[PDB]
C-alpha cells in the first residue's frame, strides 16, 4: 500500500491537510463542504489499510483512489462540464486531464474578510474547520501553491488569531499580521508557479540548471558532487508537487531538510539556526537562507575553462557534467549576478564550445569567450541603475504608471486587467530592490522580474492574443526579460474605439479603499493608451490630473450619483478632444 505509506510518515494532521489541498487544487470550483466529505471518506479508508495492508484497494496508487473519489462529483458536468471527460479516461493519464485543466485565474468571487469580532469567535468556537477553510480558499485560488509551504503559512495563520484574539484591540493586533501574510503568500505562489512552468514547459534539464546556479550561490563552500546531490533531490520534490503528487512531495521535502541538516558542515554555515526548530519551520528556513561566505583563495575561471587545452575534450566526454561544473564554478563566485544572467552566460559558453570545438584550432576560437560575457553582464546592470533612478524620482505610483504606458504600447493586444496586475507588480520591484547596494541589486531585481514576467506568460497562454508575447515567452526561459525589454511599440496594432461598455463608471467607486482607486485610475490609463497609442507624450499626464479632480469632486457632491452619469458623458467629450 502507498496510502498507508504516506499516512505513517505525515500523520493524521498533515496527511489530512495535504489531501485537502490536493482536492482543493484540482476541483477549484467545488464547495468547501463536499471536499471535506471526500477528504474524510478518503481518510477513513486510509485508517483501515494501515491495519490490513490489502483490504479493499489499499494496494493501488494514490491517483486511482484520488481520481475516482473526485470523479464521484466531477461527472456533474452541469457544475463542472469539461471535467466529466477526464473521468471517462483511464490510468495512464486520467490524471493528466486534471492537471491540464487547472485554472490560474479562477472566476472565484473576491474573498472579503468579516469583522475581527466574527473571525475570532468562529476561530475559537471551532478551530480545525476555521483553518480548513483557510487552506481551501488559498489552495483553490493558487493551484500551484507549494503545498508543503502552505502548511507553514497555516501554522502561522493560526498563531495570528491564537494571539491577537487575546489582545486589548484585536483589530490592531490582527489586521497587520494578516496583511503581511496575504502578501508573502502571493509572493511564494509566484515564485513556485515559475518553478512548475520551467519543469512543465522547458524540462527538468532547464530546472536542473536553475537549481545548480541558485544553490551554488547560496552554498559557495559546498562541492560540485554535493550540490548535484541536492539538485537531483530538489528537482524530484518539485516535479512531484507540480504533477499533483502532494503527499510524496511533502514526504520527500522533509527527507531533504533532514539530510541537509545532518550534513550541515558539508553545505553551509548559516544552516544552524534552521536546524534547531520544528520541521515546517525548518524547511521554510533552509529554502530562504542567505548565502554562505565566499571561499578565500579561489582560482580563476579562465584556468580550466578557456586556457586549458583539454576543454574541448572534456566537453566531449561529459558535456552536461562539464557545463554543469562551469555554472557551479561561475555562480559560486558571483552572488551579485542574477540567476538568469548566470544561465545566459552558461548558454553563451555552451554555444561557443559547440562551434569552436569543431574548428581547425578550437583553442584559438574559444580563447576570447569572456569578451562577450561583458555585454551580457552590463545590459542588466545599466537597466537596473537607470530604472532605479527613475523610480526614485517619481515614487512607486508614478513609476507604475510609467511601466503601464510603456508595456501597453509593447503588446496592446493583452487584456487590460493583466496589463494592470503585471505593470503594478513590475513597479513594486523599485521599492523591493532599489534600496539595495549594487552588490545585491541585480539578483534582487532581475530574478524578481522573471517571476512577474512568468505571470503574463502563463496568464496569456490561456487566451493568446499577441504573438509577440508568445514568442518572448516560449522562445527562451532565460531570455524572457531581455526579449521584452527589446520590444518597443507594436507598429501593427489597430487602435480601439471608445466604448460605453468599454468602461462603465457608476458611483460605486467612492466606497472602495484608496488602493482600489489608483487601480481604477491605472485601468483607465491603460484603456487610454490602447485608444491612442501614438498621440501620446504628456497629455496623458495632464489628463490623469483631470480624472483625479473628477473623483475627488463627485465623491463629495450631494446630487443622486447622477453627476458620474451626466458628467461621465461630459468628460468623454473632453477626452476625445485631446
Amino acid at each position: 500500500s502507498e496510502v498507508a505509506h504516506r499516512f505513517k510518515d505525515l500523520g493524521e494532521e498533515n496527511f489530512k491537510a495535504l489531501v485537502l489541498i490536493a482536492f482543493a487544487q484540482y476541483l477549484q470550483q467545488c464547495p468547501f463542504e463536499d471536499h471535506v466529505k471526500l477528504v474524510n471518506e478518503v481518510t477513513e479508508f486510509a485508517k483501515t489499510c494501515v491495519a490490513d495492508e490489502s483490504a479493499e484497494n489499499c494496494d493501488k496508487s494514490l491517483h486511482t483512489l484520488f481520481g475516482d473519489k473526485l470523479c464521484t462529483v466531477a461527472t456533474l458536468r452541469e457544475t463542472y462540464g469539461e471535467m466529466a471527460d477526464c473521468c471517462a479516461k483511464q490510468e495512464p493519464e486520467r490524471n493528466e486531464c486534471f492537471l491540464q485543466h487547472k485554472d490560474d485565474n479562477p472566476n472565484l468571487p473576491r474573498l472579503v474578510r468579516p469583522e475581527v469580532d466574527v473571525m475570532c469567535t468562529a476561530f475559537h468556537d471551532n478551530e480545525e474547520t476555521f483553518l480548513k477553510k483557510y487552506l481551501y480558499e488559498i489552495a483553490r485560488r493558487h493551484p500551484y501553491f507549494y503545498a508543503p509551504e502552505l502548511l507553514f503559512f497555516a501554522k502561522r495563520y493560526k498563531a495570528a488569531f491564537t494571539e491577537c484574539c487575546q489582545a486589548a484591540d484585536k483589530a490592531a493586533c490582527l489586521l497587520p499580521k494578516l496583511d503581511e501574510l496575504r502578501d508573502e503568500g502571493k509572493a511564494s505562489s509566484a515564485k513556485q508557479r515559475l518553478k512548475c512552468a520551467s519543469l512543465q514547459k522547458f524540462g527538468e534539464r532547464a530546472f536542473k540548471a536553475w537549481a545548480v546556479a541558485r544553490l551554488s550561490q547560496r552554498f559557495p563552500k559546498a562541492e560540485f558532487a554535493e550540490v548535484s546531490k541536492l539538485v537531483t533531490d530538489l528537482t524530484k520534490v518539485h516535479t512531484e508537487c507540480c504533477h499533483g503528487d502532494l503527499l510524496e512531495c511533502a514526504d520527500d521535502r522533509a527527507d531533504l531538510a533532514k539530510y541537509i541538516c545532518e550534513n550541515q558542515d558539508s553545505i553551509s554555515s548559516k544552516l544552524k539556526e534552521c536546524c534547531e526548530k520544528p520541521l515546517l519551520e525548518k524547511s521554510h528556513c533552509i529554502a530562504e537562507v542567505e548565502n554562505d561566505e565566499m571561499p578565500a583563495d579561489l582560482p580563476s575561471l579562465a584556468a580550466d575553462f578557456v586556457e586549458s587545452k583539454d576543454v574541448c575534450k572534456n566537453y566531449a566526454e561529459a558535456k552536461d557534467v562539464f557545463l554543469g561544473m562551469f555554472l557551479y564554478e561561475y555562480a559560486r563566485r558571483h552572488p551579485d549576478y542574477s540567476v538568469v544572467l548566470l544561465l545566459r552566460l552558461a548558454k553563451t559558453y555552451e554555444t561557443t564550445l559547440e562551434k569552436c570545438c569543431a574548428a581547425a584550432d578550437p583553442h584559438e576560437c574559444y580563447a576570447k569567450v569572456f569578451d562577450e560575457f561583458k555585454p551580457l553582464v552590463e545590459e542588466p546592470q545599466n537597466l537596473i541603475k537607470q530604472n532605479c533612478e527613475l523610480f526614485e524620482q517619481l515614487g512607486e505610483y508614478k513609476f507604475q504608471n510609467a511601466l503601464l504606458v510603456r508595456y501597453t504600447k509593447k503588446v496592446p493586444q493583452v487584456s487590460t486587467p493583466t496589463l494592470v496586475e503585471v505593470s503594478r507588480n513590475l513597479g513594486k520591484v523599485g521599492s523591493k530592490c532599489c534600496k539595495h547596494p549594487e552588490a545585491k541589486r541585480m539578483p534582487c531585481a532581475e530574478d524578481y522580474l522573471s517571476v512577474v514576467l512568468n505571470q503574463l506568460c502563463v496568464l496569456h497562454e490561456k487566451t493568446p492574443v499577441s504573438d509577440r508575447v508568445t514568442k518572448c515567452c516560449t522562445e527562451s526561459l532565460v531570455n524572457r526579460r531581455p526579449c521584452f525589454s527589446a520590444l518597443e511599440v507594436d507598429e501593427t496594432y489597430v487602435p480601439k474605439e471608445f466604448n460605453a461598455e468599454t468602461f462603465t463608471f457608476h458611483a460605486d467607486i467612492c466606497t472602495l479603499s484608496e488602493k482600489e482607486r489608483q487601480i481604477k485610475k491605472q485601468t483607465a490609463l491603460v484603456e487610454l493608451v490602447k485608444h491612442k497609442p501614438k498621440a501620446t507624450k504628456e497629455q496623458l499626464k495632464a489628463v490623469m490630473d483631470d480624472f483625479a479632480a473628477f473623483v475627488e469632486k463627485c465623491c463629495k457632491a450631494d446630487d443622486k450619483e447622477t453627476c458620474f452619469a451626466e458628467e461621465g458623458k461630459k468628460l468623454v467629450a473632453a477626452s476625445q478632444a485631446a
